[PDB]
């Protein structure tokens, strides 16, 4: 993804989903049918 295409399905930067925790990003990536 570019990271005007990560912004938009995650609302939020590469470096800001980062710094979430691992539990939380690896919630994000199932939710939005990613990864």
């Amino acid at each position: 993804l570019s990271d005007e295409d990560f912004k938009a399905v995650f609302g939020m930067t590469r470096s800001a989903f980062a710094n979430l925790p691992l539990w939380l990003q690896q919630h994000l990536k199932k939710e939005k049918g990613l990864f």
